[PDB]
């Protein structure tokens, strides 16, 4: 079985939420060693003991419900997305543990732009921000991170941040998460179907034997397998344009909490329930 | 309000399971009426009074456990496709009784050729049969019905059943059902894109130009809404790739019930379902 053994319990913990940004634990030294294990959830809980080809290899998020996190509470909607910053990472450390290849995260759409500029500056300085905190630790962990999105109107800074985080990371392989940033489903397969326009009409290619292969190998991202589960939280049912071509035969699990309340045991527990479940005739 | 007032006493039922092919009511007069009512169903039932403004414009179902009902009764699985035929005029009435204009239905599939070339060469003649027998049925309801597949391997037979059903419905327009078979979400797109690199290697299209819009423009039928609600029954949260850029926003709504025991009450359930839910697209 892939997960790690269940953490010393002297370990360092995560998350601590009574600071913020919540401090990330400066981890035990390796013999060494390459990659550092995650801090164990404030729970210590343990990854469930699941074979490799039971698991999902690309887990794919819709993180929900900070904006609705906050106001519940009195609070302005952008500040339930600071409490999201830790459960982010927390489900991070979660999928090293349980043996998770790939994970996406819905960081924000194409879409999000209808809100208000006051939410959209800040989530793309927070995304700008998160990232460049994030880096260094992601790394050490054995994350592959990098940025999935489209360019029209979104923040240079974020462009940026992500790929120097690309270039730190590039050579990691405990996990790859694919950090998606002003990403639509349809814009995506757009930005792909010119990839090809201009190939033909540098006659590099043949419009007649065009194939799914073909289209999947002119997405921004060319590697990103197919997506096994679909993770939506905070009781919302739908994939709003979240990886529309790779998500195609996907498996969903709706979570009616709230993206803030979440932890990695949350993660834990869809997976089981993916995995454990009588795989179906054509059923991957 | 869109619906139907409730059908008198003794109107026409369906449907009538004393036999298969189960037969279809002789549908009262209506002149000078236009379009001939559709038959209520055998419990007389209520259609839900919604409001036009939480109605599914677009309903898309993908028929599921077909089979599994057979299979539990020591059946074998043509039997159980056979008393779905039933089901779908029965649902196709009902979303008229609820004002729905839109439907689209997953009757074959591309994946569906790794099923028993017995079940397959099966499902091939069964769908023509019934084109060919209940299109007459729809002509009268006022139904639109359309093909929507990729060509290779879909017996030419199929299409061409379709083809005239098409021509024979192609002003009416109480409803819009596109019968979809051979359907692939992502092989739709790929011959979308076929399109395109065709006019932008024969020099009337620009490659810079290429939009969302001509993604759209290019597709088999691409005058299809997007899709409002997305149905399907068995106990499957998948999407398994239909309707595939037309339901990127679309509300998912998951049942158990199996295909052969459906009835149109129980797609009255689902819509009040989808009626009471918000959706927003990005906004706030």
């Amino acid at each position: 079985f892939p997960q790690l053994p269940p953490a010393p319990d002297d370990y360092p913990t995560f998350p601590d939420t009574s600071t913020w940004p919540v401090v990330f634990p400066e981890l035990p030294a390796a013999p060494y060693g390459g990659p550092c294990r995650p801090p164990q959830h404030t729970s210590k809980a343990a990854a469930p003991r699941i074979p490799a080809d039971r698991l999902p290899n690309h887990v794919a998020i819709v993180m929900d419900g900070n904006g609705r996190w906050a106001t519940q509470r009195g609070l302005a909607r952008t500040e339930g997305h600071k409490m999201g910053e830790a459960v982010v990472i927390d489900i991070a450390c979660g999928a090293i543990e349980l043996g998770i290849k790939w994970l996406s995260l819905y960081a924000f759409s194409t879409e999000n732009w209808k809100r208000s500029p006051e939410e959209v500056r800040f989530l793309m300085g927070f995304n700008r921000d998160v990232v460049r905190r994030r880096r260094d630790t992601l790394k050490k962990l054995g994350v592959r991170i990098r940025w999935v999105g489209s360019r029209p109107r979104l923040w240079r800074s974020v462009i940026n941040e992500l790929a120097v985080a690309e270039e730190m990371t590039k050579s990691n392989d405990v996990i790859t998460i694919n950090y998606c940033v002003n990403y639509g489903g349809r814009t995506e397969i757009t930005e792909a179907t010119r990839e090809i326009a201009r190939e033909v009409a540098a006659g590099r290619l043949n419009p007649e034997r065009i194939t799914e292969s073909t289209i999947a190998r002119h997405l921004q991202r060319p590697d990103i397998p197919d997506v096994d589960l679909f993770l939506r939280t905070s009781g919302e049912q739908r994939s709003s344009n979240f990886m529309l071509w790779q998500a195609a035969y996907a498996e969903y699990i709706f979570q009616d909490k709230l993206w803030p309340d979440y932890d990695r045991r949350d993660l834990w527990a869809a997976c089981e329930e993916y995995a454990s479940r009588t795989r179906r005739f054509g059923s991957a």
